[PDB]
Order: structure tokens, then C-alpha cells, then sequence
């Protein structure tokens, strides 16, 4: 809402102060990823 | 009145010390007022 105006009961998040003073927002979880490392005769697994 | 003068039994508030030591004069009550305040209730908002 925007006080001293005809705007109220309007949902969403604007760009004025999205963080509400919070230094950051934090999510937490797990990321699952499979690779195609071009390896060779079955030893010497690469890295990078 | 003002002792030692001819000014006696005069009616009125003299402006020498009107407050007479009081911190403030107070009056209580209610009051109603009409206005032409703005509102929608609740139109002009997004359709959803």
C-alpha cells in the first residue's frame, strides 16, 4: 500500500525496499548433477 | 483591582500575568466532522 493515496490492498513485492533491511535472503538445499568426464583406461579419474 | 490606585471593581482579564502560575489550561470534549475523503472500496485494483 501507498499511504496518503488511493492505493491499498495491492499484493506483490515492489522494487522500493525489497530486502526490508535484511542483509540477504538465504535458501538451503541440495543440487544433483551428473558429469561426462572424458576418462580413459579405468584409473586416473580427472579433476577440473 | 490595583491597591493604592483608583481602579477598583473593574471587570476583565488583565494581561499582566494571565496564566496565574498554571502549567496549562485544559478543556476536554468530543467533536464530529464530515469530510469528502477519498476511497475506492476496493475498485481500481488489478482484476486478479
Amino acid at each position: 500500500s501507498i499511504t496518503r493515496t488511493r492505493v491499498s490492498r495491492l499484493y506483490g513485492l515492489p522494487a522500493a525496499n525489497p530486502n526490508n533491511g535484511k542483509e540477504y535472503y538465504e535458501v538451503a538445499g541440495r543440487f544433483s548433477l551428473i558429469s561426462l568426464v572424458p576418462s580413459n583406461d579405468d584409473y586416473q579419474t580427472p579433476i577440473t
